[PDB]
């Protein structure tokens, strides 16, 4: 139901970036308020831009290099009533529509519900690999590879062997994930790791029984 979650602050950014190669047509950005949704933006590449009348002065789209490909949206001064769910939709006619959904809670730094069990040192360009020491069997239903940040939580892969549709994260930077049948070793790859992948990566699992457990690694890449 997200695919993102950011902590809730003044200046808070909410990270927004096409990973394709199409040519884009539009985007919107939304929140669903209920069922309802607001149309916060609306950006096409000819530079027509619709922006919601209570969103007027309140957020910008800093997009270092601004090509339309960034369309992060920043808030000027949030508050408490910006708590939510966002969804960012690229569309890149014919190619289809690409969204990405953000949740913004209230909550302190990620970091400190997230101590590590793990510290994993290598050397930049090397092909990382993170291993879960979680059970993947009944209850377990699901099992969820995220990097935690103090600012924001992003799903880098979710393996769910009974749903029949696969989840495709909306992370920017590539890596290599597998929701295999057999009872290998829960794996994700970082693809040439730079000191810019250092960080916390959590393996999360939930179960039918509604029970959370968590394993965290952190990753130093000097």
């Amino acid at each position: 139901l997200w695919d993102t979650t950011v902590r809730l602050s003044e200046t808070m950014t909410l990270e927004c970036v096409y990973p394709l190669t199409h040519n884009l047509t539009q985007v919107e950005w939304t929140k669903n308020t209920g069922t309802k949704t607001v149309s916060i933006a609306v950006y096409n590449p000819n530079h027509n831009m619709h922006i919601e009348s209570n969103y007027l002065h309140r957020v910008h789209f800093l997009n270092s290099t601004v090509g339309f490909r960034n369309m992060s949206l920043s808030f000027y001064n949030a508050s408490e009533a910006d708590i939510g769910i966002y969804s960012c939709l690229f569309h890149a006619f014919p190619n289809g529509p690409w969204e990405k959904k953000i949740k913004v809670v209230w909550s302190d730094s990620f970091e400190i519900a997230a101590p590590s069990d793990s510290y994993l040192s290598a050397e930049p360009g090397q092909d990382v690999t993170l291993t879960c020491q979680l059970p993947r069997t009944w209850p377990v239903q699901q099992v969820i590879w995220e990097k935690v940040q103090p600012h924001q939580v992003d799903i880098l892969a979710s393996c769910n062997l009974s749903q029949e549709t696969r989840y495709t994260s909306k992370y920017l930077r590539q890596t290599r994930s597998n929701c295999s049948q057999g009872s290998m070793k829960s794996i994700l790859i970082i693809p040439n790791a730079m000191a810019a992948d250092s960080g916390l990566y959590r393996c999360r699992s939930e179960a039918i029984t509604g029970k959370n457990k968590s394993f965290v690694i952190r990753l130093i890449i000097t």
